[PDB]
């Protein structure tokens, strides 16, 4: 990443072997659970596109997911290049040229150009855009790994409300719907799909139902 | 209503008996269907709040719905009076005073104040606000009147696809959710709740499912 | 709908209730049949897009057909926007700007703008365009409500020739694939599917036979 | 261990393991990316199970990987 | 086809019957081989679109292939119109005709118009454009007529290397791909699918060996 | 070929269908005998490289021999390009540029450049070199066929 030296210039630093080992371990250990995206955004902070490409290439297996992520990055780069014209010709000294989509993807650039684009005034968040693209791809991947749909969750006769709402919120986190539609879903289907006993319990509870009072009512 | 004379002043005209007869006939024969709101908005065009109060009072029976509508009108009037200060004191001639919420409802005024407010320059439309409040109330009523919810619609084994989509779209018209949630449900739960045979047919149809294509696929 | 006056000019007029009542009655009583399009074209002559949206929203029941019509109107509006692009630069003093594909439907424009568009100099026929779109949608609807195809017609041994030709021409007018193909069908498929006795009676007159002699042959 | 031309799906071997093994062998293999673009569209659908073969061919030749996957999902 | 006539003035010479007989015979005897494309390109040198239409109509059988050819000609004309629309510009001092997709395809263009477009200065390459279209169509047809895929070409246990490489190169020429794909395939697929007895011989020679070395190695 | 008009310019003329028909007939009926090379050199006289490519592509079957012939043409073109430098930059009008090996093969040019090279002063015969290469290839083929 790019660690900022204390009261000094920000110095470039190679990705830590500890960071890369933790990343490959969490990938191998947890496959593609919805928390791998937060943990990836945590491990990779202020990292160059070279660092992000390394963190992606060290992943072993799940080559279909990797190819889908690369296709998503390619689509994002194509859209960027389409909606952003690229200038050419002689360029004034002390000012880097227009970053192309293939360069912001890191497939046709070098660490020097990446650091230059990340140190310019004003700075150009090449890392923050490539990380956004990688997060979109990882979101597509985790949506593809979703075993069951959200509309098809039904509580078992013996399966308790805690386990039911755990599965429901896991599938909701995996879901792809927008946040505005995501709210209505957890407002309605949560009480509409439960077992009849606690369903009538929450119906007697009525409106303004919150998770805490719901779980305290469905006790026993 | 307020008929606009051809090349002349917009002369006031009392509501014809035909309008009230058609209104009482539809509210008697058709109960409270989703379409009544469009027919109500059609019959009453450019009508003073006195005309709308006459059209509402002539309704016979279903007094619970009328009380709910009056409560909704009262809530809207309270909100209007809260978020709009009312001026007092001596008022300059040729300029009507500030319309109050209980006054914009027409319960504390005569026809002259309404006609003056609908003829001022610039015009202050009391009819288009009182009709909006009545439409909100009628929407609450028709939502309350719906017998079954939208999430609990399931196609019968012998019941064809046409009847199923008819019931589904009727309940959707009766639904209270926002338009984006409406699009989400009419996109997903339509094919997610059909009979397994045509369910697999529409799954083979794939994305971009359009209603005419669906109904042409499920034929036979 | 606009109406001409004694001086010759036209101005908006409120939609008559026993037009809405007649349209709703003919839609429900006759459901969907080829003779609903002429009635619709006759009922709403000169109607503004708001009046057509009224006459469409007022149709309770058969919501699938109304959604088909809405989708057809939707696609038609998009084509109009694509075919003509608004010009840039200074606008002439005697001319002002035009409506969009979605505003032809009247979904996002007030009634006064429709009246100004219809009575401009030169007049802009938004009402006629939206009526053409609605007529195309109704043609597709009556196509869907066809109970058989044109090829499956085969007269029964006892079904009279009159009923056979009635059913044939009914599903032929409900086909509307083309006009010259219709002319070829009425020559070939009409003579190809007769009962053997009356079949050879029609063959006795050759292909030059007209429909009148065609029926009075099998008559009596 | 094996060439990319030898990758073939078993009769009941799910599409998941087949595409995983195929892409793993393709990544281990050495060739220009331009050749791989034709290699995938020529080999992925052909070596699949007959039922899944017809299922993917119903989607189209230029179908993406995610649609081809969700076709035979489960 | 037009031909340079003494002296220096091109005049129209109708297509000779012997050329049409040669074309019919080559299509009868050789069906749709890869070599027909060169024979067609050489039999119709500098032919007016009418001559190419005659040569495509005189074919006997293979009506499906002729239909694909006609449809691809239509597609090329459609794309040509899209790629060559009349954008507003100052009118040229000198006017020369212009060939439309339908004027190039010889459908609605009289012979005199084509003679004009060809002999005028500067010439309009209508003949070469229509020949390129027909050649693309013939490439499509000959790539469709391939009995087996190039990937399925495998040598028999005692099938000599002679017939094996002959059939392999024939199917490869019928196959469609870029030249670099063929360069990779001739190095990756040819030696692998050979018979093991001679496969060991080809492996002993080397990976980058030429065709003649392997052919004289497994010779006999 | 390039027919020389009687008291006139050497007008270009497309290969007649009879030449190609006789060529495909002999290559089909007689396989690859030693005499075919003389008959090939006889049928194609003063022909542009486009004519020779058309005469070679029309051959049906024996694709191994055609691939060997194309490999021999490629080797000869590589040798020609190695032992002859190719000039570039702006070229004076009325004087064609330096013919490249891949260009002398006719695979990277049109008929106009060949006709210009076969009409320049002094003439630069592309046909007599491309035919020489095709004859070397056919000699290798007939040696292999023995």
């Amino acid at each position: 990443p790019i660690v900022q030296n204390i009261q000094g210039q920000m110095v470039h630093q190679a990705i830590s072997p500890r960071t890369l080992n933790a990343w490959v371990k969490v990938v191998e250990e947890k496959a593609f659970s919805p928390e791998v995206i937060p943990m990836f955004s945590a491990l990779s902070e202020g990292a160059t596109p070279q660092d992000l490409n390394t963190m992606l290439n060290t992943v072993g297996g799940h080559q279909a997911a990797m190819q889908m992520l690369k296709e998503t990055i390619n689509e994002e780069a194509a859209e960027w290049d389409r909606v952003h014209p690229v200038h050419a010709g002689p360029i004034a000294p002390g000012q880097m040229r227009e970053p192309r989509g293939s360069d912001i993807a890191g497939t046709t650039s070098t660490l020097q150009e990446q650091i230059g684009w990340m140190t310019n005034n004003p700075p150009i968040p090449v890392g923050e855009i490539y990380k956004r693209w990688i997060i979109l791809g990882l979101n597509k991947i985790v949506r593809m790994y979703s075993p069951t749909s959200i509309l098809d969750i039904r509580q078992g006769p013996k399966e308790p409300f805690r386990d039911y709402v755990d599965r429901f919120y896991k599938t909701l986190r995996a879901e792809q719907a927008s946040q505005e539609v995501k709210n209505w879903m957890t407002e309605t289907l949560l009480v509409q799909n439960a077992n009849p006993d606690c369903k009538t319990i929450l119906k007697a509870l009525g409106p303004a139902a919150t998770l805490e009072e719901m779980m305290t009512a469905c006790q026993g």
